[PDB]
C-alpha cells in the first residue's frame, strides 16, 4: 500500500538510503543466500532484509559495548529463563527509523514488505506475561541508556506450536531456528564450562567441589536496539554443548545429546512449578555461566569485591535463577577466598528479587534430595545461609519459634524441599511485587514474616509494556493519529498521552480513532478468512480473551456468559442484541487437564452457536489458535473489550490489560493486579469493573464458597451447567464435560458461580455504551490518554533508580 | 614470508584485487563477525579470508549451475558415505588464482596467511582412501568440466580426532562444526522425506509402502571448484532432522534427537564391515534422498524414463550406497509405475559399482531379518531382482546349480544375509576394480562367476590424486622448480611431468629437487618441535608409513625391520648406518584391539629406541598422532622412503603411494594395487620392490603358513619375538604383546615373516642408495617424471568416455 509510506511516525525515505538498501538487499540475495531472482522464494526476500537491516545495528552495537569498557556504568545483569522476545525485523527497522526505506526499497524491487514480515518465526523464548516482561525490559533499558545485559538459555524448541485439532490442542515442536536466525551472533569463542553433580571435599583452603560432570555453555549475543538513541545492548542466551574429551565410540558420541538436551526445549508451564531434574539443570546452566562472565567483567574494569556491588546488579526475574545466591557465595568463597560474611554482604547488595504470583503451586520448592544429588555444594551452602538467617530472625523476634520454622529456607515434610523465595528474600537487599495490590498482598500475606524482618526490602514495581512494539509497531495508524496532534516524543515519554484528553471534544480526533479502530478490525477478519477459511461480521464487537488457559484467569467464566448470550437469543429471537465476535486464545499446559478440556468447551460453544441459523451473524465464538506475541500484535489492535476477568487477588499484575488499554479497546475486569492502577490512571467511570474485590473473596474463603447457592438462586446459571452436564455442547459424548462440571459445583478454588451475576450485567453495559459509537470512542480517548503509567519505560525508570541504583537516560550516542 | 609471494605457480598479486581483498577482509571482520582488530583472535583473522575467499565462488557456482540447466548435459551423481575433504581455503586459492593475491592483502594487513590456514579444522567425513578417493574425483570433474554432484552425508562428528595417552591410542569428538563451516550452504528449504520400517500393501495398482516413520534430509551445499575453468560444482550432504509432526511431551521432544543420530557421527571402520542398523540406516538415507533430488532433476529438463540413463549416471563408491538399485526400481514401479522390465532396464544402465577390496571382512552383507525390519519393500524388491538374475544364470550355464548358489544375491546361513556386493554386480552396467591387479583379481577369484556370465561389465579404472591438492597446495617448492622449467600446463595435463626425464643430468635440477626436499624436511622438523616438543634429526633419511592401521598393510613387518636397525647398531656400535627418521602414522577403528595393540608396539619401541645413547640421533621411531588429510600434505612432501608394503593382493590399489612418488619419495613396496603400475611407469630399476608376488602367496596358501619355519631359520627374526615375547618392549608389564606374538607365530593371514628377510635386503638397498646423494635424486627425478598416470584427471576422464558417456573438457566458462 502506498498509504502506509505516508506514515511520519515510519521516519524518512532518503533517496540515498533506499539506494544503499536495494544495493545491500541484492548483495545478500547473491552472496548470503547464493541465489538470483528466477529461483527466490519469499522466504529468500524476507531473509535478504533480515540480513541487510540487521547489518545497521554491528557499527551501533560495537560502539555501544565500546562505550560502555569506556565510561565503566553499573552494568545491569537481568537473569530470566524466558525471553518472549516475537519477531525481530520490524522491531529494528523502527528503533534504527529505518521502515518507509525499507519499505520504499521493496516496493521499488517489486516485493510488499508487510508479506516478508509474516515468514519470520517468533523468537517465542517463553510462556506467557512473564516472558514478554523480560522481552519489554531489554527493550527500555536498552531505550534508557542503561549498561544493561539479558541473560537466558537459547532454547532449541520455544513455546510449543498449538494446533487445534477436533476442537483440542495439539502440541507441536516450535522448530523455530529451522530456517536460521538471522539476528544473533554465535560465541564459541565465549565457551564456559558449567559443573553438575560430583562431591565437596573440605580440605587446607576450604571446600572444593571435585568429581562433577561438565556441560559447556555457548553464548549466543542477539542485538537489543534502543529508540532512536543509537544505543545497541545485548541479549546473551547460553546453548548447551557436550565437553571436548569423554557402549563404545558409535555410544558415546551419540549419548553427547544428553548433555545437550539442557537448553533443547522450553518448560511449557505458566504460574505452575514442574520439579522435573532437567528444569532444575536449565536454571543452575543459566546462572552459572551467566555469574562466570560477570565476575569476569567485573575483574576485567577500572582480586576486591567490596566495589562489586557498585559495578554489578542482578535481577531475579522470579525464583528461576535463584541459585545465583548460592552460585554468587560459592564463587566468593571457594574460588575467591573472600569469608563468609564480606561474600554475604557482597550477594545481597548485588543481588534483586522479583515476584509474579501468590499461587502456591506456581513457587518452587526444589527436594533436598535432587539439590544434594545435583548440586552437593550449594545444598551446603544454603543451609549456612538458613542458619545465618534464622539466627537474625531468632535475634529480631527472640522465642518465636513458629516464625523461625515458617520464614526456614528449609520446608519439612515427607520431602524435605528448599523454598527458593526465602532463599531470594534472605540473599536480596530488594524484593518487588508487580502491581501496587500484588506487592501490599505479599507483604500482607506470603511474605508478611520477611516484611516484618526488613521492611526496607519490600518494593512495588508496577508493570509495563513497551510502547515500541505495543503500539508503534503493531498499530501505526492510531500511533500517527496521535503524532499527527502531539508529534512523537510521546514514543519514549508515554505520559504525553495525557494531552490526547484536549481531543475527547474533537471531531476529527473522534473520527480518527474510529477510522483506526476499523481498520485494524477490518484486516483482522481478512486474516481469519485467508489463513483459517473463518468469516466474522467485521460490524460486530470484538471481545478478547487471549492470555495462558488457565483456571484462575476464569475463561470457564467468559464460557459462561457466551452461553447466556446463546440461550438470552434462543429465548427472545426477536430482541435486538449487539452483534459480538467472543474471541478466545491461548496455550494450556501439555499436563494440565482441566486447561485443555476448557480448550475443547470454548470450541464445543462454537460448534453449537456458530452453526445455529436464528443465531446467524449475531453471536459467533472463535479458539484463536497459537497465541503467541507476533498473534497479540495482529488481534490486540483489533480489539473492542478486553477480557481481564482474574479471581481478585491471582493475577500479579497483567500486561495484556496494558497493550489493550493503549490499543483503543475499552476493559471489562476485576479490581485485580495492575486493572486497579488502569482504572484509577482512566477514571473507574471509563472502565468497566465488576465482582468480588480481594477483601470479598476472603469473606467468602472464611465462610466457605458453597458453589451450590449460586446454582440454586439462578436460573440462567442452573439452564447452562444442565446444558453441559447433558451433553449440550457434546450430543456424541454427553460426559464428556462432567470433569468441568464437577469442578465448577464442589472443588472450584477460583469462585467462578460468585462473579457470573455481575459479569453478566456488566457485559450488558458494554453492549448498551457500544450502541453509541460516539460515547464508545469517547471513553476509548479517555483509555488511550491515560495508559501513559503502563511503559516500561517508567517501570525500567523505578527498578534503575529504586533498586539498582543507575540514573536512566534518553540522550543518544553518535554516528 | 616475502619468497613464497615470488612463486609465479600461485598467481598474481594484481594492485586492484589486493585492494578489493583487503577491503573485503575488513568488511566480513565488522559485519560477519562482529569484530574490531583490538578483540580479533588469529581465528577471528582466518574465517574473515574464508568469507572473503568464498564470496569468489558464488557468481561462478551460480553461473556453472545455470551452465548446465542450459545445457542440459549427462548428470554425473557420485553416491559415498564418505567425502575425506580436508580443508578448503587454499584449495579455493589454488584453483581461483587468488593465492598469492590473498597472500599479499594479508601480509599488507599484518598477518601471516600461512598461520591463519592451520585454525581451519579438515572437513574429515572419510576414513582414508576410499573416503579420498571420492575427494579428489570431484576435485577432477570438475577441473574436467563435468556436470557432477558428489552426494553423501553430512556427519556432525567425522573420523575421530585421535590422542596418544601413554602411548596408546585414544577417541575424541571430531568437533569440526565447533566455529562454524563457512563454505557451505544450508538448504532447509530443499529438505525431503526419506522412509523406515512400516509394512508392504499390495493393491489395485499394485505395492504401496506404507506405515512408514518419516526422517527428514536436509541438503548442506559446498562448492567444488575446477583448476581456473571457472567452473564451481556441488557437493551435497544430507543432515537428518526430525518431522515436523510427531513420556509426555519434554521426553517427545527430546526423542528427536534418535532420527537426528543417523548424520551424527563417521562409522570408523576402514576395510571392514560392521553390520548395525544405525549405518544401514545412514545408508538407505543418502540414497533415498538422492534419488528424489535425481528424479526431480530428470522431469525439470528437456513422464517417459526411456531417456533416464542418457541423463543420468550413478556410480556407487563401494556397496555402502547399493541400495541406490532397489530404492531407484521402488521409485519406477511403485511410484511412476513403470513396468519391472522398464525399470530394471534403467536401473542397469544407469547404474555401475567401484570395488575397492578383495578382503571378505570388508565386504557388506546385511542380515535379511535386519532388511525385512528396515526396508520390508526393498527386501522383496531384492528378492524379485535375485530370481529374474538367477533366472538368467540358469539360461546362460543350464543345469550350473553350484554357480547359481555361488550367484545368488542371498546367502544361506545360520543368518542368511544379502550378498550387497552381488546386488551391485546385477544392478549395473558396470563394475570396475580400483588398480590393474586389483580387477584381473576381482575378474580370476570374487567375482570370476559374474565375469563369465558379462564379461563387457568388468573394468579396470586405476585410481589417482589430484595435482591440485597433492602438489600445488602441498609442495608450492616443487610446483615452481618444476614450472620453470614446463611451464604451468602440467597441473591440469599431469603427464607433461615427463617432459622432466630431460632433466636427470642438469646440474640446476638435481641441485633444485633436494633443496626443496631439504626445505620441506626443516619445516616439518620445526613442526614436530613447536607443536609437540619433539626432536628429530633432519639429516636423517625421513622414511614413512602414514595409512590406516590394519593388519594387511602390515606396519608390523615395519616394526620388525625398525627393530632390527636397532638390534644391528647394538651388535656393531661403531659400523656406520644412515640415520633414519622413522614415522608410523595412521588411525585404529575404536574396536580394532590388534590394530590398538599395534600402536602401542610402536610407541613402546620408540620408547627404548630414542633413549638408547649408544643410538642417540642414528635412529629415531616417532608414530605420527592424528593422521588426517591436513597432516598427510605436510608430512608427505618432507618423506624420504615411502613404505608400501601390503601383502601382495591385498591393497586394492593405495593413493598414499601416488601421493609419495608425486612429492620426490621413493617407493619401498610389494607388487600390489597401483605399486605394480606406479613401477611400470618409472622402470623397476627406480622403485624397491621386494617379497612375495600374488603367485608366491598362493603358493603358501596351498601348502599352508607356517611362520615357526621362519622363525626357526632366521636368528635376526627370532631375536625379535623373544624380544616381543620377554617384556624387553614392556618391561613393566611383560606380556603386553602377547598378542601381537601369537597372531605373528600362529593366525598370521599377512605371512609378514615370509616378506622379512627380502624387505630386510632391500632396505638396505634404500640405505646404500642414501649414501649417495647424486644419484639418489636422479632417481626422485625419474619417480616425480613418471607419476602423470597417477592423475585423477587421468583417473575421471575414463570413468567419463568407458563408464558415463560424457566427455571430458577442460575449457572456461566466462567471467
Ligand atoms: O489479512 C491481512 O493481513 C494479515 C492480518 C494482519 C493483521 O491483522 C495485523 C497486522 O499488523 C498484520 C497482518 O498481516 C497478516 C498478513 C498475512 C500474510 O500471509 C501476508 O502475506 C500479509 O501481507 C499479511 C491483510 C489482508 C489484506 O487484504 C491486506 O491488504 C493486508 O495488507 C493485510
Ligand atoms: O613448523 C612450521 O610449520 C608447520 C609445519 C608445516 C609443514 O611441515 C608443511 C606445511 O605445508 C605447513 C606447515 O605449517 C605448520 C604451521 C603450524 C602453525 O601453528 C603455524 O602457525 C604455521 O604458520 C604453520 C613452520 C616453522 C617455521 O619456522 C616457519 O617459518 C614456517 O613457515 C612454518
Ligand atoms: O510480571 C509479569 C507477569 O508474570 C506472570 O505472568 C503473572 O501471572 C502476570 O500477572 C504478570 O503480569
Ligand atoms: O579405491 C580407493 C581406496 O579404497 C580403499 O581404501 C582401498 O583399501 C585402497 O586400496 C584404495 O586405494
Amino acid at each position: 500500500q502506498e498509504k502506509r509510506k505516508q506514515i511520519s511516525v515510519r521516519g524518512l525515505a532518503g533517496v540515498e538510503n533506499v539506494t544503499e538498501l536495494k544495493k545491500n538487499f541484492n548483495r545478500h540475495l547473491h552472496f548470503t543466500l547464493v541465489k538470483d531472482r528466477n529461483v527466490a522464494t519469499p522466504r529468500d526476500y524476507y531473509f535478504a532484509l533480515a540480513h541487510t537491516v540487521r547489518d545497521h545495528l554491528v557499527g551501533r552495537w560495537i560502539r555501544t559495548q565500546q562505550h560502555y569498557y569506556e565510561k565503566d556504568p553499573k552494568r545491569i545483569y537481568y537473569l530470566s529463563l524466558e525471553f518472549y522476545m516475537g519477531r525481530t525485523l520490524q522491531n529494528t527497522m523502527v528503533n534504527l527509523a529505518l521502515e518507509n526505506a525499507c519499505d520504499e526499497a521493496t516496493y521499488q524491487l517489486g516485493l510488499d514488505m508487510e508479506e516478508l514480515e509474516e515468514i519470520e518465526e517468533d523468537a517465542g523464548l517463553g510462556n506467557g506475561g512473564l516472558g514478554r516482561l523480560a522481552a519489554c525490559f531489554l527493550d527500555s533499558m536498552a531505550t534508557l541508556g542503561l549498561a544493561a545485559y539479558g541473560y537466558g538459555i537459547r532454547y532449541e524448541f520455544g513455546i510449543f506450536n498449538q494446533k487445534i485439532c477436533g476442537g483440542w490442542q495439539m502440541e507441536e515442536a516450535d522448530d523455530w531456528l529451522r530456517y536460521g536466525n538471522p539476528w544473533e551472533k554465535a560465541r564459541p569463542e565465549f565457551t564456559l564450562p558449567v559443573h553438575f553433580y560430583g562431591r565437596v571435599e573440605h580440605t587446607s583452603q576450604g571446600a572444593k567441589w571435585v568429581d562433577t560432570q561438565v556441560v559447556l555453555a555457548m553464548p549466543y549475543d542477539t542485538p537489543v536496539p534502543g529508540y532512536r538513541n543509537n544505543v545497541v545492548n545485548t541479549m546473551r542466551l547460553w546453548s548447551a554443548k557436550a565437553p571436548n574429551d569423554f557402549g563404545g565410540y558409535i555410544q558415546a558420541v551419540l549419548d553427547r545429546n544428553l548433555a545437550e538436551n539442557i537448553s533443547r526445549v522450553l518448560y511449557p508451564n505458566d504460574n505452575f512449578f514442574e520439579g522435573k531434574e532437567l528444569r532444575l539443570k536449565q536454571e543452575y546452566f543459566v546462572v552459572a555461566a551467566t555469574l562466570q562472565d560477570i565476575i569476569r567483567r567485573f575483574k576485567s574494569s577500572k582480586t576486591n569485591f567490596d566495589a562489586f556491588p557498585d559495578k554489578v546488579a542482578i535481577q531475579l526475574n522470579d525464583t528461576h535463577p535463584s541459585l545465583a545466591i548460592p552460585e554468587l557465595m560459592r564463587v566468593l568463597v571457594d574460588l575467591e577466598r573472600l569469608d563468609w560474611d564480606k561474600a554475604w554482604e557482597v550477594t545481597v547488595k548485588t543481588c534483586a528479587y522479583t515476584n509474579h504470583t501468590v499461587i502456591p503451586e506456581a513457587l518452587e520448592r526444589w527436594p533436598v534430595h535432587l539439590l544434594e544429588t545435583l548440586l552437593p555444594r550449594h545444598l551446603q551452602i544454603i543451609y549456612e545461609i538458613n542458619q545465618r538467617f534464622l539466627n537474625r530472625v531468632a535475634a529480631a523476634f527472640p522465642g518465636d519459634v513458629d516464625r523461625l520454622r515458617r520464614m526456614s529456607l528449609v520446608e519439612e515434610g515427607a520431602v524435605k524441599r528448599i523454598n527458593m523465595a526465602h532463599l531470594c528474600i534472605a540473599g536480596s537487599h530488594a524484593v518487588n511485587g508487580v502491581a501496587r495490590i500484588h506487592s501490599e498482598i505479599l507483604k500482607k500475606t506470603i511474605f508478611k514474616d520477611f516484611y516484618e524482618l526488613e521492611p526496607h526490602k519490600f518494593q512495588n514495581k508496577t508493570n509495563g509494556i513497551t510502547p515500541r512494539r505495543w503500539l508503534v509497531l503493531c498499530n501505526p495508524g492510531l500511533a500517527e493519529i496521535i503524532a499527527e496532534r502531539i508529534g512523537e516524543e510521546y514514543i519514549s515519554d508515554l505520559d504525553q498521552l495525557r494531552k490526547l484528553l484536549s481531543y475527547v471534544d474533537d471531531e476529527a480526533f473522534i473520527r480518527d480513532v474510529a477510522k483506526v479502530k476499523q481498520e485494524n478490525k477490518l484486516k483482522f477478519a481478512a486474516y481469519l478468512e485467508r489463513e483459517y477459511k473463518v468469516h466474522i461480521n467485521p460490524n460486530s464487537l470484538f471481545d478478547v480473551q487471549v492470555k495462558r488457559i488457565h483456571e484462575y484467569k476464569r475463561q470457564l467464566l467468559n464460557c459462561l456468559h457466551v452461553i447466556t448470550l446463546y440461550n438470552r437469543i434462543k429465548k427472545e429471537p426477536n430482541k435486538f442484541v449487539v452483534p459480538r465476535t467472543v474471541m478466545i486464545g491461548g496455550k494450556a499446559a501439555p499436563g494440565y487437564h482441566m486447561a485443555k478440556m476448557i480448550i475443547k468447551l470454548i470450541t464445543a460453544i462454537g460448534d453449537v452457536v456458530n452453526h445455529d441459523p436464528v443465531v446467524g451473524d449475531r453471536l459467533r465464538v472463535i479458539f484463536l489458535e497459537n497465541y503467541r506475541v507476533s498473534l497479540a500484535e495482529k488481534v490486540i489492535p483489533a480489539a473492542d473489550l478486553s477480557e481481564q476477568i482474574s479471581t481478585a487477588g491471582t493475577e500479579a499484575s497483567g500486561t495484556g490489560n496494558m497493550k489493550f488499554m493503549l490499543n483503543g479497546a475499552l476493559t471489562i475486569g476485576t479490581m485485580d493486579g495492575a486493572n486497579v492502577e488502569m482504572a484509577e490512571e482512566a477514571g473507574e467511570e471509563n472502565f468497566f469493573i465488576f465482582g468480588m474485590r480481594v477483601e470479598d473473596v476472603d469473606r467468602l474463603d472464611q465462610r466457605g464458597y458453597n458453589a451450590q447457592e449460586y446454582y440454586d438462586r439462578i436460573p440462567e446459571l442452573r439452564q447452562i451447567i444442565e446444558q453441559l452436564s447433558s451433553g449440550f455442547f457434546s450430543p456424541k459424548q454427553p460426559d464428556l464435560f462432567k470433569d468441568i462440571v464437577n469442578m465448577l459445583m464442589h472443588h472450584d478454588r477460583f469462585k467462578v458461580f460468585a462473579d457470573y451475576e455481575e459479569y453478566v450485567k456488566c457485559q450488558e453495559r458494554v453492549s448498551a455504551l457500544y450502541k453509541n459509537p460516539r460515547e464508545w470512542t469517547r471513553m476509548v480517548i479517555r483509555n488511550i490518554a491515560t495508559s501513559g503509567k503502563f511503559s516500561s519505560d517508567r517501570t525500567i525508570a523505578q527498578y534503575a533508580r529504586e533498586i539498582w541504583g543507575v540514573e536512566p537516560s534518553r540522550q543518544r550516542l553518535p554516528a
